[PDB]
């Protein structure tokens, strides 16, 4: 019945969906079905070979608790938040304006990676810095992957046939970027990425959290500039820094299986960082009913999931080897109290559902 | 029967205790402070008496001479031959020192070597060792390292997810601190329970002006919250603990902070002081909170939450929990902080007995709780003196 386009803008990803069923009518980047601004070459192929558009927006600060219809004011405050996401937000909003003009008939919705986490309480988003870093400069935990965490936790409630608000859930989005999120009463109550998508657990090239006092030390012993520190934390660490082999989980796995000791330690550390975070969120929620794995690694790596779930009988959580090995939807042992799910994230569909809810009620 | 002295040298201070071993009876204690500076003060206390005096003390050499002369001049010791050994607190032992060590020519070089890491502490600690060998040449000495107890951590706990180089070449990794306090109170917990530490899964919270958590399984530390430096981990009096590392390059770009300013931000302007805007002292922040200061109340709540998050991490690492220990200035005295920290832990079988907790009794868990919760006073100088007995006086 309905045709919704999901946009993600040095690139421009796209996915046109047939709602409300969610059937993919095409996908591409700058084009597939079932070489050579660039939004025109898109709308051209559409013809030579639309009810609404939803736009991914990287940062929504404290201003957007939810997705927002695209008007000039909401565009005003999107471009304002460039002060926090300066290399992503401004061309997300440029993409919103290019569809504002080339395709002027069409309602648009903006979907923020941060909005889902705006239910965190201050004990969870305030860093123990001098107050004025928050109150005058906006430094606080924001969290990301909000669309992914939102989608898979909802999908998990549906599959179990209960209200999401009836469950204490830990959701692990494990890809090149990685984050964990605690969801209780249907609200995100904590998540592991912080002020920027750099922090939290170990990732492909990001370090995640580390002893902050290392950084002043590196400045003084190696004269690292702000750029250099940033490049260290985001481009040189994680699986790539530790292993010395690859940022890609499977390449690291292959090297560890052929004897590489730094690779194996990388996989071991990767699992530990996530296990420690899960542990914090179980503590904070006072228990656990379900644990979700998603992303390119969570959906596909039986080994990462097995290593993350080892020796958790004190929670009533254990895995079934045969189910884990096939990446079945539920992989917990038949006598386990905690459900463990492997759910494929579909952020374009989540975005499409927001365009429906907010542009076609 | 044995007379052991515990020494702790700071950049401008010298703390000391004289203990009767092996019973641990405190003979005297005191502090020389503001050495080299004006307002230098020498305080010495016994069971019965206190003495205090502001006088010029030039270097640590003069502080040691004044302390030794006072031991005999105050009748505490017949003579300095009465002293049977001296234990020295040393800030950082790297990976070299898995245990306390007899002071020799070679221990001092390795301590001075480790100064690249603990720069404002290990050189003075070693000064204190060298002065005592010089002025007490016949008395054996032992170095006790704040880090040694944590050298049983596995690599997937002490490695940070940075490039390998930063560990293999620059020594960057988690070391952990409060080793002597965590050692002491976990061993004391096993003693009070009459079971061997090896039988328990223990989480230990040293909550003072500095704060750290430590997980002890099979009688060994398997994780702890301080890392490369004593700045990190949970929230503290003026120390932030862990924060989003990407904030520091941002502040270097936005505010132009130097390395030294970044480190003052993390160590001296954050924690309770930075959040509350009132004080770094728990009691002062609590007083301001109960009078309506929303920042102070938030400071006390965030302090509890960071500790709870760390406990949660360590319970999962060990696969459960048999006991929880509170100690240090805050852990030992603030029943409120312990209640807020322990709330809603039915998923672990952990609940407090309010009567016992208000009294700071030794065990405060509820009657049907599965987890033991202890309030134990830490005694680092006692732990040190016992290391001196063990190594210099095998007897
Ligand atoms: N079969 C597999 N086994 C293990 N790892 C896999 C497998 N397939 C994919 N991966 C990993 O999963 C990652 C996919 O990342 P992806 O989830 O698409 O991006 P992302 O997490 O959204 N990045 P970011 O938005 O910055 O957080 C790849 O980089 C691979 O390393
Ligand atoms: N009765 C009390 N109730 C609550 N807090 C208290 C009480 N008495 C002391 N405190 C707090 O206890 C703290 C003192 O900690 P203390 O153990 O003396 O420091 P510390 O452990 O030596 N710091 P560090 O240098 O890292 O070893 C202060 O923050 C006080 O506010």
């Amino acid at each position: 019945t309905y045709k919704i386009m999901a946009i993600n803008a040095s690139s421009l990803k796209f996915q046109l969906l047939n709602m409300p069923q969610g059937a993919l009518l095409c996908q591409g980047l700058i084009l597939k079905t079932s070489t050579l601004e660039a939004v025109t070459l898109l709308l051209e192929a559409l013809t030579g070979r639309i009810d609404g558009v939803g736009h991914r927006v990287a940062h929504g600060g404290e201003r957007f608790k939810d997705a927002a219809l695209v008007c000039d004011d909401t565009l005003r405050e999107i471009e304002r938040l460039a002060e926090l996401a300066p290399l992503h937000n401004p061309v997300n909003a440029l993409g919103i304006r290019l569809f504002r003009q080339l395709l002027p008939a069409v309602p648009a919705v903006a979907v923020f990676d941060t909005a889902f986490h705006q239910t965190l309480a201050p004990e969870a988003w305030l860093y123990p810095l001098p107050w004025r870093y928050y109150a005058e400069l906006g430094i606080r935990r924001y969290g990301f992957h909000g669309t992914s965490h939102h989608y898979v936790s909802s999908a998990l409630a549906e599959k179990l046939g209960v209200p999401l608000s009836a469950l204490r859930v830990v959701s692990c989005h494990l890809g090149n970027g990685c984050s964990v999120c605690a969801i209780k009463g249907g609200q995100s109550v904590n998540t592991s990425m912080g002020f920027t998508p750099q922090s939290g657990v170990m990732m492909g090239t990001r370090s995640g959290d580390i002893d902050p006092s290392i950084l002043p030390w590196l400045v003084e012993k190696e004269g690292k500039s702000a750029q250099q520190l940033s490049q260290l934390l985001n481009n040189e660490s994680g699986l790539l820094g530790v292993s010395g082999v690859s940022s890609d989980y499977r390449d690291v796995e292959q090297a560890a299986d052929a004897g590489n000791e730094r690779a194996a330690l990388a996989l071991s550390l990767f699992a530990e960082r996530i296990r420690a975070t899960i542990g914090s969120y179980i503590m904070q929620m006072g228990g656990l009913d379900a644990l979700i794995f998603t992303g390119g690694i969570g959906e596909n790596s039986a080994r990462a999931r097995a290593a993350i779930c080892r020796n958790l009988h004190f929670l009533g959580l254990a895995l079934d080897d045969e189910k884990n090995q096939r990446s079945a939807t539920f992989i917990q042992a038949d006598n386990a109290l905690v459900k463990v799910a492997v759910i494929n994230t579909n952020e374009e569909l989540m975005i499409a559902r927001d365009v429906m809810r907010l542009a076609l009620p």
